[PDB]
């Protein structure tokens, strides 16, 4: 049985806790329902399905929810978006779906909860379903289940409802049982951030780095960025050999720290913070004429962060000066929800959505595409100011 991590999102009071509660209650996984729900409120929990081991890895409402999601300390394979049939899709529903998209969560399960409060009505479910479909289509999601539920009464969480014969789809627990296995780093495009560059006599130019994603084989042609962008010509060549622990390899996989000899590349053309990829799928370069959106959590700062702040960005093996161009939103670190648009400043403990401009070219990837190159730290004044994740890149 494959292990799978899930997170429950959705607007406050739409029924995330109750749904989790009901799941645990009906599968006999508790560590009257009303009593029990009280006890749970006061105090990771796993449960087992026929085909899956399921961990609820994190949840909106605790101190480090946004931090854990941003740093990748908490990582979900699927998100269950809870939407109340009474309220429908609210702004905070849209925000949370955007967050799931940003994190590269590919599988979404929607529950339309509190069906009992709208008399289990089909017309109501369909109206809300249509709102849910419009939002998730906007974000690129397709073929996700939309499940009418009453977390309080039990309908369609674990047991099939006798109150909604018009619904033919799966229950929540049946939808969780069908969460596809996580995509593997080996199947993402090759990326090798360069740690150091050596010249070995009789051999030539030998970069050293850890394969983060994809697979490097002897004979592959690799291209280096931002070296290629900086020098206005492709810095690339054939991989003649691979070594680890002073022994030959024919291929290198995610996690392998390797030396690789590249034909036709000069030692001076590549350095620390360059990244190797296939010419087919070259590492993305954010130039100084470009910008990028990021979600950050402010870990420490002596005063407050404002537009124009210019610290150092650290990602993979690179470091560059970066400028804060805009702060688009202040984000509650507990919920992941927006509490202010266009705030003037950000302080320790705040999360924010920011537009950053690299002051030197840098390889960055949106976390939704390649997370190993989409997470970064901000450093300044001898400390770690912020942890961040790349949302998107805007070319100039
Ligand atoms: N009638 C009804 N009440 C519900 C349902 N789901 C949650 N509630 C109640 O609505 C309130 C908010 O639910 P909660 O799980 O705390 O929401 P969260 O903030 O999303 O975790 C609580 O009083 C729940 O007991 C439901 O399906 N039907």
């Amino acid at each position: 049985k494959p292990h799978v991590n899930i997170v429950f999102i959705g607007h406050v009071d739409h029924g995330k806790s109750t749904t989790i509660g009901r799941l645990l209650y009906d599968t006999g996984n508790i560590p009257k329902f009303a009593w029990v729900m009280d006890r749970l409120k006061e105090e990771h929990t796993k449960f087992e399905t026929p085909h899956r081991y399921i961990t609820i890895i994190d949840a909106p409402g605790h101190r480090d929810f946004v931090k854990n999601m941003i740093t990748g300390a908490s990582q979900a394979d699927a998100a269950v978006l809870v939407v109340a049939a009474t309220d429908g899709v609210m702004p905070q529903t849209k925000e949370h779906a955007f967050l799931a998209r940003t994190l590269g969560i590919k599988h979404i399960i929607v529950t339309i909860n509190k069906m009992d409060m709208v008399n289990y009505d089909q017309k109501v479910f369909e109206k809300v379903k249509a709102q849910v479909e419009k939002l998730l289509k906007t974000l690129g999601y397709k073929d996700f289940p939309v499940i009418p539920t009453s977390a309080w009464n039990g309908d369609n969480v674990v047991k099939k409802s006798d109150k909604m014969p018009w619904y033919n789809g799966p229950t929540l627990i049946e939808a969780l049982d069908q969460i596809p296995e996580p995509e593997k780093p080996i199947d993402k495009p090759l990326r090798i951030p360069i740690q150091d560059v050596y010249s070995i006599k009789g051999v030539g130019t030998v970069p050293v780095g850890r394969v983060e994603t994809g697979k490097l084989k002897v004979g592959d042609v690799v291209i280096f960025e931002p070296a290629s962008t900086i020098f206005h010509k492709p810095i690339q060549g054939e991989v003649k050999s691979i070594e680890m622990h002073h022994e030959p390899l024919q291929e290198a996989l995610p996690g392998d720290n390797i030396g690789f000899n590249v034909r036709g590349v000069s030692k001076n053309d590549i350095k620390r913070g360059d990244v190797a990829g296939h010419t087919d799928k070259p590492p993305t370069v954010v130039r100084t004429k470009d910008t990028f959106k990021a979600q950050i959590i402010v870990l420490n700062h002596p005063t407050a962060i404002t537009v124009g702040y210019s610290p150092v960005l650290h990602a993979h093996t690179a470091q560059i000066p970066v400028r804060f161009e805009q702060i688009l939103a202040k984000v509650d670190p507990r919920t992941g929800n927006i509490v202010e648009e266009n705030p003037q400043f950000i302080k320790t403990g705040d999360s924010a959505i920011v537009v950053l401009r690299p002051m030197k070219p840098v390889v960055l990837e949106p976390v939704k595409e390649i997370p190993q190159l989409g997470r970064f730290a901000i450093r300044d004044m001898g400390m770690t100011i912020a942890a961040g994740m790349v949302i998107s890149i805007q070319k100039g």
